[PDB]
C-alpha cells in the first residue's frame, strides 16, 4: 500500500564532496544540483543524513561542514520545489550530562565505554594535565563529569564544555569547576583556586570577538561550532608564543591563511592564523617571542587573530588548557562560590 518517510544514513569517506556522498546514497541526479546550487566542507567522522518521502522523493538533507577554524550544522528542507536551509529557536536543547565511571583497563578506555565523547576526554586531559596525567588512572579510580550536551530534535548531536569534573586518583580527590562571568569561563579547584607552560596570552588584543564552543545565530537559529578563540587585535600586532614547544609548520592554510603551529609537547599542539606575516622563528622556541603578526589572511572578515589549541588531536577550548588563568577577586569570590555549590550537588549525585 502507501509507502511511508524513511531516513537514510551514508557515511563520508576520505576527501569526499557533498555531490558525492550524495550521490551514493542513490539521490537523483538533478536532484543533488538543486542542492549543491547554495550549499575542505563535508566534516569526515560523521555521515550526511536524508529523509526520502514515501514517492522516493527528497524532504530534507542534515550534515556537519568542517571548514577550517569552524564546523556548521546544515539542515536542509525540500517545501514547493526549493531546497531552503532549515532552522528555528526549539530545534536545540542543551542538557548537563551526568556521567559517572570507575576505570578498569585504562582511563581514556573506561570513559569511551561511558558513552564520553572523544572531545571531552581530551578536554578533561587538558584542565587536569597540571596535577596528574589521565592515563596514570589505575582501576578502581573514579571519573565524574558533568558537561553540556547539544540535542537536535530530541538527538544528541554534540557536546558543549564541562561544567565540573571529579577525578579520584589513588584515593586523591580532584575537583574542577567552571566559572563565567562579566560583560568565556575559566576552571578552578574546589578552593577557588587556579589549577596546573602557558603562562601568557598570544598576544595584546583590543577585546574577543568570537569565543571557542557551539552558538546559535541569533536571527538565523542555525548552529555553528568555532573552533578557537577570535582574538580582535589592530593588523600588524606582534603575535608570540603561548609557551614552549616547537613549530611544526607556517604558511598559507586553506580557510586559515598565513598560519603556525606549535607542538607543546605532552600531546599537545597550538595555532595562530590569519597573520599578515610571519617572523621565520622555526626550530625551538623559548615560548613568548614574536612568531607572527595579527592580519586578515584566509577566510575572515577583517583584522584579528585565531587562537586554536589541539589536545591529542582535534579543537578543544583553550581556556584554562593553553591560557593562561587569571585569579578570583571578589566581583568573583561569592558568585564562584555560589557556582561551585550548584555544580557540587550535581557531582554528589555520581557519587
Ligand atoms: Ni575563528
Amino acid at each position: 500500500g502507501v509507502q511511508t518517510a524513511y531516513w537514510v544514513q551514508e557515511a563520508v569517506q576520505p576527501g569526499d564532496s557533498l555531490a558525492d556522498v550524495l550521490a551514493r546514497s542513490g539521490m537523483a541526479r538533478d536532484e543533488i544540483a538543486r542542492i549543491t546550487e547554495k550549499y575542505r566542507h563535508l566534516r569526515a567522522d560523521q555521515s550526511v543524513h536524508v529523509l526520502v518521502g514515501g514517492d522516493g522523493g527528497a524532504r530534507e538533507v542534515q550534515f556537519f561542514t568542517d571548514e577550517d577554524g569552524e564546523r556548521n550544522l546544515v539542515a536542509l528542507e525540500k517545501k514547493g520545489g526549493i531546497w531552503r536551509r532549515s532552522a528555528s529557536e526549539a530545534d536545540m536543547k542543551v542538557l548537563p550530562t551526568l556521567r559517572s565511571v570507575v576505570v578498569k583497563t585504562s582511563a581514556r578506555g573506561s570513559l569511551a565505554r561511558a558513552e564520553v565523547p572523544v572531545e571531552i576526554r581530551e578536554s578533561l586531559s587538558g584542565i587536569f594535565a597540571g596535577r596528574f596525567s589521565l592515563d596514570g588512572l589505575k582501576e578502581g579510580d573514579a571519573v565524574r563529569l558533568i558537561y553540556d550536551s547539544l540535542y537536535f530534535h530530541g538527538q544528541q548531536v554534540a557536546a558543549g564544555d564541562i561544567l565540573a569534573a571529579e577525578v579520584v586518583k589513588g584515593g586523591t580527590r580532584h575537583q574542577a569547576f567552571y566559572y563565567r562571568s562579566d560583560k568565556g569561563g575559566n576552571y578552578y579547584d574546589e578552593d577557588g583556586r587556579v589549577l596546573q607552560g602557558f603562562n601568557i596570552e598570544p598576544l595584546v588584543y583590543t577585546r574577543i570577538s568570537s569565543p571557542f564552543g557551539y552558538r546559535m545565530h541569533p536571527i538565523l537559529h542555525t548552529w555553528r561550532l568555532h573552533t578557537g578563540i577570535d582574538y580582535a587585535a589592530p593588523q600588524g600586532t606582534p603575535v608570540r608564543a603561548s609557551a614552549d614547544g616547537v613549530i611544526t609548520f607556517k604558511g598559507r592554510k586553506g580557510g586559515y591563511g598565513n598560519a603556525v603551529m606549535i607542538r607543546h609537547a605532552n600531546g599537545v599542539e597550538t595555532l595562530y592564523a590569519h597573520l599578515s606575516a610571519f617572523s621565520q622563528a622555526q626550530g625551538n622556541v623559548r615560548g613568548g617571542e614574536v612568531i607572527g603578526f595579527v592580519g586578515s589572511t584566509g577566510r575572515s572578515t577583517g583584522p584579528h587573530l585565531h587562537y586554536e589549541a589541539r589536545i591529542n588531536g582535534q579543537p578543544v577550548n583553550p581556556v584554562s588548557v593553553a591560557l593562561p588563568t587569571p585569579e578570583l577577586t571578589q566581583a568573583d569570590k561569592a558568585a564562584f562560590a555560589a557556582q561551585k555549590q550548584k555544580a557540587d550537588a550535581l557531582l554528589a549525585r555520581l557519587r
